[PDB]
Order: C-alpha cells, then structure tokens, then sequence
C-alpha cells in the first residue's frame, strides 16, 4: 500500500483528481514509464496543505514516476516524493 503512494507537493490550488491523474498518466505514457498497457495512476487525494497523494495500479509505476520530480504541471513545479 505505501509502496503505490507518492507524494505530491506543490500542486495548483483548487486543481481537481481528475485533471492531475489524467496529466500523470498521459505523461507517464508518453514519457515511456509504464512497461505494461493501460493506465498507471488509479485515484488522487488531495488533502483538505497544498498537497495530495498519487495511488497507483503498482508497485513498480509507483518507481517510475519519481523520475517526474519537478514536473511543470500547471505552471508549477511538482515536489513529489515517497511516502
Ligand atoms: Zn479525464
Ligand atoms: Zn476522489
């Protein structure tokens, strides 16, 4: 469980689940990350902080998605980080 999580900081103020799972996983697909078909990141939980968590379909998109630490999403560097 904690092993498919990733923090993610810095994230646009009033930004919805759909839009950051629908960046992450187009620009995980497209950045080459995910080894299998289909969609790496499940669900967003963005916290009541300026924050939310990423859950992912697995441990190992999970990994790869560190590689996306300070990605530009929304004109701001995402912090993202293990759990
Ligand atoms: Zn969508
Ligand atoms: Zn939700």
């Amino acid at each position: 469980g904690s092993a498919r999580r990733l923090y993610v900081g810095n994230i646009p103020f009033g930004i919805t689940e759909e839009a950051m799972m629908d960046f992450f996983n187009a620009q995980m697909r497209l950045g080459g990350l995910t080894q299998a078909p289909g969609n790496p990141v499940l669900a967003v939980q963005i916290n009541q902080k300026n924050f939310a968590f990423l859950e992912f379909r697995s441990v190992d998109e999970t990994t790869q998605a560190m590689a996306f630490d300070g990605i530009i999403f929304q004109g701001q560097s995402l912090k993202i980080r293990r759990p």
